[PDB]
């Protein structure tokens, strides 16, 4: 009920319901505000989207802690009483010291949970080839550092252990890494980049009743699994990493082509500056001014 | 020809051609990369879009120098050899000291030019009502501070004097403010929020041969003027403030509604993660690694 | 007892003790770590010091919300279980919308309290002449915006109402502003820049039992009041704005003069890199690595 | 002669004089302003000091590109016409992509040069034990990425190749790494943490006429070499990493102890707020206001 309680809210959804928690992947203020406008119960901050939008760069370990925390801090708190934010935390941005710092900063920024992976520090989008992972022991050092931090901070922060090991090491290796991560205290597992739907269902069964998160990558190299299919498979969380970045690009490109070729933008006329401001908290802002005895609005 | 020479490039377009310089309004890395992909010769960074995307807030003087400079620094330099960036600089974010600091920071960040307005410091989007401006003398203090700075720094920075005075003080007041600003050293004038096309053409004639910039606000409260109409009116620059923010919102919202109702994202399948990375400089990054003797890619 | 509970801790000191809360003014990680090392029960983040250190500029409204919040966020959380931080929040960095945003951001960053003043937005260090203030009504708009925010956020945040009105409007005006601010919900009053010790004691009596905070400015233009004198006067908080910035400058300058003239630094040999790291949390960091199963340290 | 030409200035000092370029190590705005006040011809930004001051943490790979670039950008440009800044760039903050990004960002921020080391990414202050380095080939990948970037950007940026290999691999290994780095295009070599003065002189002779930089670490684990000794050894640059951080700590601590025990700060009375503002550019700021037609000052 309290402000900044996203971790508690997400934890309650996980531990106190059997619902499949659907998290659209957002990457900036506009995408996040739109997901909130539509009543999603939880949001996901994509690292790839954060890098594309905040830095104009590809998902190649270019965004680091500062950029990622800044974006997550902004998104998670647009509404102090709003939906929990699960944020990508990549590899933790360094060794255990940085992993711990990252978890600490996300927690203090009101982030509800985060996924932490076993990629080498010079990482890459999980759907790109040539993707290498660290040893099981080195991965567990990351998991332990993160878990110790959330415990030290007496936080309900939901730590998701992600493994990118499928591409290079295979299925069994992923399952063992996730089991190990579970024992070290991770709350949810994420096997990245399933190659088949049968494999997705099998991973859920292999780790049950420990909850799994399914990462849907729009137009990527994994099977198209629907929300209803995921729920039936037994997933507890499903994130849609490119749910907003992709259509934003498609629309921006087609609009700018129209502008280039025809000299007009041609955006549907209901999308006015004021509507965009309304989506982005205009009413709240005007109420602050009015409530304070201001007469600006 | 040199890297980071956006100010020189824009200046050349202005002083050495009669072309109408078309600048799509961008607000983040993805929108800017898309405009660059399509070959626009100049870009515009919207303050409203920057605030919506970087902060998730309405255009109510919430973004300040740090946010605005950070966004402009990122956008202007995605390609050190790319198109010039004209960036909103709002009111300068304070008194003359801040105006000067702002111009100094934009210049050092490779920004090609910026528009500086006469709104009170607690400003608002120029298409919102209740919009008040400072006195002519106080506005000119801002213009002088900015001009002195670009001169002190021996820069070709293009300073655009914007007046928001039409709403509250009328046309003649705008023209006089722009003439005054011209004499203090502003390079281009921007009469914000024309009420009619006839009025737009008249302002151009009133100030000729001093160049004007037309601010097209998609779905806003000013006449829809096309690129060809603007060119015929004699404008030298035309910016499209909401050209990317608006369609991005429309697309994100419709996609997320589909996700909510139907459990699938449904973005056209050609918009893959790799294509988005390509738009955002994947090839460049891989060449850096390969050229350095790395074998990551 | 909980991490990030600085507001609760400061509130308890204020409401549940009669102690004079002594807050050394810190401005960066080193100054803050040193105050913590020495066991101070509360810290103060100086805006002037933050501007000098983070920006290399004078206290002339050059630092804005981003810089100030970033510094306060860093300092308040060096130890999640450490002493409360009272942070300068200047004028709130804009109109009521910005005042509210500022208070919201400080609260979420674990800041325990902050002082909010009645200077015009283009403000200046309170010990500089030519210092103008806004009307009583405009000041109260700021106070109301801040109080509404801390209440909305269900926070124990300690809001200190500062008045800079003495210089231009006199004593009685200050007292009335502070009384008004108290009624609007400010927790503590700060009459800036007393001209005499008798005047300091008189202000405390005028507002009792509402607590006052005394701002000691080292080498400034107000009387030198000692901790014991302040306690006897009835002050409840005393901050030492320049307690670390000033001696740091003196020492840096004398060392660099020695280096320039004599080619050696000559710092006392007990001040080793490792000791500085120890002050700045080396042990904590090594324990994180060791505890995670790392063998780096 | 131009603003933001630190790289050109440093290059000229190096290539066009035989002077030993003395760079006091600065870490914030106050330390940098003080070095400038005293007329030093070049400054050095310490990574350890940046981490202690901006983040309150030890030099354990906690500061990353954003923090380091932000600090260097601030320091290098306090005076657009002032002394060149050499900035620590640690390992480059990732693989070749990040190394290149770092060099690109430093260049665009007006930084004159930077030192890039062969430590593993989870690095540590060079005077701490347990310090491991990457292979020669992996180090050269960093050097190549950095050199290619400065060339691509047509910059005079001075790239200093630092090797931390002495501790673990010995002298000959250091010399070979530096020779290799020279061939890949590094401008200056830095053999970190000499164990003896004889060894310092020998390294200079081994690499002559390729210039070396001597890193003096105040109160550290390397011999105390004076400016005159360094010049006689043939070093071309000498940086004093802890020249300001160390005495600042000593002074802050002794002042705060006095405050704690005796209730007074006791800083020499000539160190007034106004003097600190003067050091930090007060006059400049007032001239901006006055020159713009403002009457604030
Ligand atoms: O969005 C993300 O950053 C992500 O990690 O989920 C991903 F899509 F890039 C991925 O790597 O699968
Ligand atoms: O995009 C902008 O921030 C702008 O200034 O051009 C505007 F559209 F918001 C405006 O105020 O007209
Ligand atoms: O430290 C501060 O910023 C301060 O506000 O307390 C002051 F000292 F600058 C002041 O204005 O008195
Ligand atoms: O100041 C620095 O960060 C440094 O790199 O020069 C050092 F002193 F920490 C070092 O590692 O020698
Ligand atoms: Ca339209
Ligand atoms: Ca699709
Ligand atoms: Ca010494
Ligand atoms: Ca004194
Ligand atoms: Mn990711
Ligand atoms: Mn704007
Ligand atoms: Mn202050
Ligand atoms: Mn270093």
């Amino acid at each position: 009920d309290e402000p900044f309680s996203g971790a508690k809210k997400l934890r309650h959804l996980l531990e106190n319901t059997d619902e499949l928690i659907v998290c659209p992947g957002v990457y900036d203020g506009l995408s996040a505000r739109t997901a909130m406008e539509l009543g999603f119960k939880s949001l996901y901050m994509t690292g790839a989207g954060t890098t594309a939008s905040r830095l104009g760069q590809p998902d190649l370990a270019i965004a680091q802690l500062h950029d990622m925390r800044d974006n997550a801090d902004m998104i998670a708190n647009l509404d102090p009483f709003g939906p929990p934010l699960i944020a990508d935390m990549d590899t933790g941005y360094g060794g255990p010291i940085m992993v711990a710092r990252t978890v600490e900063h996300y927690i203090r920024s009101g982030v509800a949970g985060a996924h932490l992976e076993d990629q080498i520090l010079t990482k890459r989008c999980g759907h790109l080839s040539g993707k290498k992972v660290v040893s099981r022991d080195e991965y567990l050092v990351r998991i332990r550092a993160a878990v110790a931090t959330k415990r030290r901070l007496r936080s309900d922060f939901v730590l998701i252990a992600r493994t990118d090991a499928l591409q290079s090491l295979g299925y069994e290796e992923c399952i063992e890494r996730l089991r190990a991560a579970r024992d070290e205290g991770a709350d949810v597992g994420l096997l990245e980049g399933f190659r088949s739907k049968e494999q997705a269902a099998a991973a859920v069964a292999a780790l049950a009743p420990w909850p799994l998160l399914l990462n849907s990558v729009e137009n990527g190299h994994s099977p198209l699994i629907t929300v209803e299919e995921a729920k039936a498979m037994g997933f507890r969380i499903m994130i849609f990493s490119f749910a907003t970045l992709a259509p934003a690009y498609a629309a921006i490109r087609e609009t700018l082509v129209r502008l280039r070729d025809h000299g007009v933008v041609g955006t549907p006329d209901g999308i006015t500056p004021v509507r965009l401001f309304e989506v982005c908290g205009l009413q709240d802002a005007m109420e602050v001014d009015n409530g304070a005895g201001g007469k600006a609005f």
